[PDB]
């Protein structure tokens, strides 16, 4: 018999992929000589296994590219030999996903999966394909989506402490609509740690801190007054900071107006996108365990912000209770689980 070559790729092709390797594969025969070299004459990397049979390629292949591949086979029997020229994705736009998060990580149990893009994803089900999402112990989860850039993925409750998370976002080489294509694959994996559960209710205005299941701190704490209440529901705990400067502006509220603000605070925990934080309010320690007087954020002791701080880590949970506002929105970005399990699963890809 006559060796037999058989490529990954068809002479002719275009808008070949290049989220998968290249191959090439002899029967009949072992592969003598394959090369493959881009427009510009430049070889591209790659290996041959052992026995002989099966070589593919090794770096990331580019857009845009045209690429050959020449391969020969020789067999007792005989040799064979073939050229082919492909022509890989050229894309209309790129869009770099960003994970959170932080590779190595260790945060609380409300923390969701989240994979913000760049750009407007056209076609939301291609992205959440690309994304695979492994846990340990194992658990159901599933995307949903906050905006047109951001999806995010969790479970039906919060998780198991001790559960490993493995995020690997494959985009690179991935049609995301209307040709935009991946810019990158991104890859984390993170860990939960210790339940621990805030509540603040507007009936005793204290906040108690559970960390698996027993109270360890009473925060007295003044929260928004009547005309600008703290929205009750669930709150993810996000990034904190020594000290911040709260600019009612980056949350849509101008400072000179009636509901602004610009005011420089310390030991602050942010639990919402639309600028509720816990943290320290020397002026108001009177009036917390008390009375609301805020603008929406938890004002406690310059202490116990800093206790917070220190104790409460991204991930957490702050549950809010009893307040005359509404509910925080699940879109709201750290309002994830305001959304009931059953829309959540059904989710929003379209």
């Amino acid at each position: 018999l006559v060796p037999k070559l058989t490529a990954s790729v068809t002479d002719g092709a275009v808008g070949v992929t290049v989220d998968a390797p290249v191959s090439v594969t002899a029967a009949d025969g072992v592969l003598a000589a394959v090369t493959m070299v881009n427009d510009n004459g430049r070889p591209v990397a790659g290996r041959l296994s052992p026995d002989g049979l099966r070589w593919s390629t090794t770096e990331q292949l580019g857009y845009n590219r045209r690429y050959t591949l020449n391969a020969t086979a020789l067999g007792l029997g005989g040799a064979a030999t073939r050229q082919l020229t492909f022509q890989t994705s050229s894309p209309a736009h790129l869009t770099m996903p960003y994970v959170m998060p932080g590779d190595g990580e260790v945060v609380g149990v409300g923390e969701p999966v989240a994979i913000r893009f760049d750009e407007n994803i056209a076609d939301r089900g291609a992205a959440e394909k690309a994304i695979k999402i492994t846990t340990n112990p194992p658990v159901e989860g599933a995307f949903y989506w906050l905006n047109n850039r951001e999806v995010r993925w969790r479970p039906e409750h919060f998780w198991k402490p001790g559960t490993a998370v493995d995020v690997a976002v494959n985009t690179y080489g991935v049609d995301l609509g209307e040709g935009m294509f991946g810019e990158d694959n991104v890859q984390t994996h993170f860990t939960i740690g210790d339940e621990v559960i805030a509540t603040a209710d507007d009936n005793t205005k204290i906040l108690t801190v559970r960390v698996n299941g027993e109270v360890v701190k009473s925060m007295p704490t003044s929260m928004g007054k009547d005309s600008t209440p703290t929205a009750n529901g669930i709150y993810i705990v996000g990034s904190r900071y020594k000290h911040i400067i709260m600019d009612s502006s980056t949350y849509g509220v101008p400072v000179n107006s009636p509901n602004g603000y610009r005011t420089d605070v310390d030991w602050a925990t942010q639990i919402s996108y639309s600028g509720v934080f816990v943290h320290s309010a020397p002026w108001s320690v009177g009036a917390q365990g008390h009375t609301n007087t805020s603008h929406g954020c938890l004002n406690v002791s310059p202490s116990n912000a800093q206790w917070f701080y220190d104790h409460v880590k991204r991930g957490d949970i702050v549950e809010v209770v009893n307040t005359v506002g509404g509910t925080l929105p699940g879109i709201d970005g750290l309002g994830d689980w305001n959304i009931p399990w059953d829309q959540w699963r059904a989710g929003n890809a379209k």
